[PDB]
């Protein structure tokens, strides 16, 4: 029960891989604050899974990309539980599009929510950590982040951001005694990968050593293991959990 | 004359490293079409420098982070010289800050400069480029951008997010026979750097001294060259040996 | 205990990072099979250690750069315990030298405990893995194998030769469900650390964010990681443990 | 003629990219010294075709894994031509197997020569560099050293060393103004299907691109360049 009364916020917890993550923390000891923005319904079904566990939790509303949602958000953390010991940034959206025709929008968005929401979500957290002099950051990236990957030029620039971001984090926080890291899953069965057709599938599989599809656990593992004692050396890295794909 | 014939345009060719750019390109006889948003007298500037060298060049007003500018911007460079031949995206400001103190607007207006003036421009060309199946695009990120840097987390994050663009950029466009490359400048002698901060900086740096404008425009030149046709999807960190 | 019935190959498990790992995969529950040269004194207060934690342990002389010492030690391993779930390539030395001033030995001798070591023992354990459908292999590197430096040409060399084994050896075993990465440690606390100038130890700390030297439980830790299930859709990578030196 | 009046010495001359590399040099206006192993009638043909851009060339052999061969070419370099500005490490060999089944003569000769040999001519050139106060090495990595590749544990190692090896040079040697690099090639035309799926380009490469990027590094050009690694690999490895 390595993160025993830790408490943790987890954005995007409400379902995929952030609800996961939530309940492999929850299993580890640790009280759970995440939110949701577009399902309240899922919401309530990771507190019911994470409350088996027998740890404190609570869901709130709030969008990422909005400064005043989660000024908001972590304010209220900050009230129910006193203190964050482990920020998960999670929260994150596609919008696939060629480049040559890609919307204004489509680029907006996914820079908004992935880019600069975990930019807010680490303003936020950044001075209760610091006052604590302890803290973990996990940011969610993506192996495509560091390779490129055609029809995502958005996703890519989102995430490639994210592990810089990360990178400054961790310089910024290292003097306060605050690990701050970055996850990047490659391909994981999730409701993403059960929309392709077959030969998408064939040739994704094709690019993994290992042949397989990750896991929801195989990204709860790898937050647990940074979120917790056993990584306290390490900072300002990016951990890929990808079956090989990215070497 | 490596370029001799070549339309090259330039963002933020008015100042400093883009009006090196522009000359060095120039002196290798492209032709340049460049922007500038709030500069005037120091296009006319570069355009002057440039106009020595014996090609033509023309000066544009425009905002990189504005979709309708760098609508507009391109139509008119394909106007006025009837293709273009390579991009340089070398647009960029900054506006530092710790991060628990960065304001919402010193994160936007850098990220929509940097990082999306980028993705706007290589939009705005990319079909044009994909007609001619050649083109070479070459984007200005940073050494900052592959290991973090205190008290810029809105610039990190702005030329990391380059690096991955420049990557997909490349696979998307590969297939037409257009390369795609970034160029990763250290400490850099300009006006913006010309206290102890610069002892500190060049104690980073293995060669012992900042570097010149020249030598990014001779990586830029590089990259945009038939010298370096089987290279894309890289960047090329020109540091003095500050990150290895 | 994650590792239950377990067999763990630590090389130079005898003394330092060694031994801690091998005392680390113990209290986890392996049994360890471990090599040393020359006196058996350092070899025999491992294994005290080591059984100390109720699990058996058997020291073995074998010099990992001598082909004939790697079979017959892989050879007695498989005899002694049946198979080997877990093998830690740590044999490690220096010979440090300007190069303008390194000798040819000074090179090869590292040269071939580092690499080479590492090459013959992955070699020696493959086949076993491969028919065992199983297995872990964690490389011991160093950050100096990432970024270069000054008087470590020959360290350097094999390290950075050991991160790119560590891909071409997970690409061939990834078919056969055989994970294997690599720890890159930064500067690490010994017994002499303390007795160090402080100018020597200031302007080492001023090179790390985190503003302190790691322990051997942070690397043992990490390597522990990278021997569980906890990471078992990791493959190919270099996990840098050295307090954000290198981001 | 950006190198006019410079020597440069290349390793691996007599044939494939290091002969390409040594006449795009001359074409620049350098003095060539070469060494060949095997082919002395490979390494006449390169010494012509250097010859024709009014340049002084000289071929010599010397095997780069034996240390008594590279104090021998260096010294006589250096009475040929005086000085060496440029210093190309490009020999090199494979020697595949997979993992399980190679065996150590095949482990041992690839990093010998790979490896070790680009240690022992950064070593010797090393001295008459930092005396100069000017100097430039480039040596040939591969991508594969960048990402590995089954079948290769030998070539990989060794070339993933070569990087690490020009990063502590590159530390080692910019006291003295000296630019230490590396080129790592991808896949290229020398004397199918799957290859050419994993190229964005859709090509192997030529000998000619590894060559003007190996003189792009040894030239004014890239001064400010050093302890990097240029991938010359169509888009395989980004
Ligand atoms: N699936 C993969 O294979 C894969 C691969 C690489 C990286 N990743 C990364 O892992 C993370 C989770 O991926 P996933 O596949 O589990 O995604 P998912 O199933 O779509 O779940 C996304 C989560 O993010 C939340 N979210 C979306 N927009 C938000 C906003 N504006 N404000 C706050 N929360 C928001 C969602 O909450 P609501 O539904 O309540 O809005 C939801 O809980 C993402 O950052 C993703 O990029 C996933
Ligand atoms: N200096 C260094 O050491 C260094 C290091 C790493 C990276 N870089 C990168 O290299 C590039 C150029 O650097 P520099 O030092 O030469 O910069 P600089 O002298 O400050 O010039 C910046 C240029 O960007 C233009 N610009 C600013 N806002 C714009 C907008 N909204 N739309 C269009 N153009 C705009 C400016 O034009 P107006 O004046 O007309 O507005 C100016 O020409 C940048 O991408 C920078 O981030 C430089
Ligand atoms: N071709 C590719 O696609 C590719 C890809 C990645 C990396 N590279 C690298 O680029 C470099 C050139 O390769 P290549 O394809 O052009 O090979 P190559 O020329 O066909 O043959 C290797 C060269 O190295 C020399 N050589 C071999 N062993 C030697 C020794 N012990 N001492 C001195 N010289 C020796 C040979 O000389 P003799 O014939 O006189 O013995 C020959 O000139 C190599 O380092 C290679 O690993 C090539």
């Amino acid at each position: 029960m390595t993160l025993q009364g830790k408490v943790a916020v987890v954005t995007g917890g409400s379902r995929g891989i952030g609800r996961d993550i939530a309940i492999n923390l929850a299993k580890e000891g640790a009280n759970i604050f995440f939110n949701y923005n577009g399902s309240p319904e899922a919401a309530e079904e990771t507190a019911k899974l994470v409350a088996e566990h027998g740890v404190e939790v609570e869901a709130m509303k709030a969008n990422v990309a909005i400064a005043e949602d989660v000024d908001a958000f972590f304010k209220q953390a900050i009230e129910r539980f006193g203190r964050v010991d482990i920020l998960v940034n999670n929260a994150g959206i596609t919008r696939d599009n060629l480049l040559m025709r890609m919307k204004e929008d489509e680029w907006d968005d996914v820079i908004n929510i992935n880019l600069k929401g975990t930019f807010l979500c680490t303003k936020a957290v950044s001075r209760t950590m610091m006052k604590q002099r302890a803290g973990k950051i996990i940011n969610m990236a993506s192996v495509v982040g560091l390779i490129g990957n055609a029809g995502q030029a958005n996703y890519v620039a989102s995430k490639a951001g994210v592990i810089g971001l990360t990178k400054t984090t961790a310089r910024e926080l290292a003097p306060r005694g605050i690990n701050v890291n970055a996850v990047a899953p490659g391909f994981i069965t999730t409701d993403m990968t059960d929309k392709l057709d077959e030969k998408t599938k064939e040739a994704m599989l094709a690019q993994i050593p290992l042949g397989a599809y990750g896991t929801t656990e195989d990204i709860a593992n790898a937050v647990l293991f940074l979120a917790s004692d056993a990584s306290k050396y390490i900072t300002g890295q990016t951990l890929s959990v990808d079956g090989g794909m990215v070497m």
